[PDB]
């Protein structure tokens, strides 16, 4: 059950969440929750990890700006992240205001939901599994979707790799700053694509 | 005039060039010659040394793999440089074999030739100059090419900036792996883009 990783039950949690996301937020959440849990099945990643974490992922989505900062100094993280936003952050920085709120300590969990929007060099299969999920859950409707949601039934490093490619390209056309671990993630992934 | 700069007069050079390269890769040299030229006059940069850069900065574009791993082990240059390729190689490393070859030693030429293909996070007007010259070449036909011709116009900043994201957009489209070097230089820029 969850409670064996955090201080509440899922219902209990649930309606924590319900308080501090917008509607459209937490329908994404329950979605990720879903869709980690069948990617885990196909992939041998614990399930039940995989569950908690894809819910858990987008809990600091609403924090304010100032509350990360805090949260930075608090935790004496990078002080490069200041130079950033909520995109970083929320996961990034997420971690440590989940843990306070949850009594949340599961290093891979914590690990999985860090990486979620940037990934990085090296990613456990449970990392992997929450970085897709997030991107096919299936509230998800952007265009291509349908390709992501083929090669994640085949392929889980394939699909951190379409995935990868498809937001630095979004990036570059949009011409939004690129985290520099992003790059990290995208070339060590990159060759999966072939 | 060249031999200020280099062991041999513009025709000379020309004349070793024309054995080093193919035809379309000269006749792209001229290009990038003249546009920087023009180039330098709209901002403020010496036209010689843009006219020289400009001509050299594809000299090394045919050396072989072997000639290119030789001059990374012989300059003792980053050994990271050994898991890219021509794309990075033939202006990061090909600087030495332009110097070996003309006796070219001026250090804000050899620059501008270096960073030609990935730019950097800080660039000289001189490097901005030959970076854009290069995508802005008149034998260029490129989807787009007349959207960074009139940028190009305005801003030499904004130019690097578009010249830049299209780039990324574009390895990322291909799913080729981005030098790091490309995103110091793309989050350095893309500011201008507003
Ligand atoms: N390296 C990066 N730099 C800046 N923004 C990024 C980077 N990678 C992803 N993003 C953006 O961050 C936003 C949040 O992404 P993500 O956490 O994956 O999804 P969600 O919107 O469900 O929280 C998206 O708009 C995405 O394009
Ligand atoms: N960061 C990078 N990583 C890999 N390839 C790159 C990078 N930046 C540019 N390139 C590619 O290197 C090739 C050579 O580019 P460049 O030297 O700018 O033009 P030219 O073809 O005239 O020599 C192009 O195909 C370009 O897309
Ligand atoms: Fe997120
Ligand atoms: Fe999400
Ligand atoms: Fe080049
Ligand atoms: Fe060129
Ligand atoms: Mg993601
Ligand atoms: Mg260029």
């Amino acid at each position: 059950s969850y409670q064996d990783y955090i201080n509440c039950s899922r219902e209990a949690l649930l309606e924590k969440m319900a308080e501090l996301l917008p509607e459209k937020r937490l329908t994404h959440c329950l979605g990720v929750e879903r869709a980690a849990m069948e990617l885990a099945q196909r992939f041998g990643v614990d399930v039940e990890k995989a569950s908690l974490a894809g819910l858990l992922h987008d809990y600091a989505k609403k924090l304010s700006d100032q509350e990360f900062l805090v949260l930075i100094d608090r935790y004496q993280l990078d002080p490069d992240l200041k130079n950033w936003g909520n995109n970083v952050w929320h996961g990034m920085v997420g971690i440590y205001k989940i843990q306070e709120d949850l009594d949340l300590h599961d290093s891979e969990i914590l690990r999985a939901i860090e990486i979620h929007t940037v990934g990085a060099g090296q990613m456990t299969d449970l990392d992997k599994v929450i970085y897709v999920a997030d991107y096919i859950e299936h509230n998800r409707a952007f265009p291509g979707v349908d390709v992501a949601r083929e090669i994640a039934s085949l392929s889980l490093n394939k699909a951190v790799a379409y995935e990868t490619a498809r937001t630095v390209e979004y990036l570059a056309h949009q011409g939004f700053p690129i985290y520099p671990q992003t790059l990290e993630t995208y070339n060590a992934f990159v060759h999966y694509l072939k």
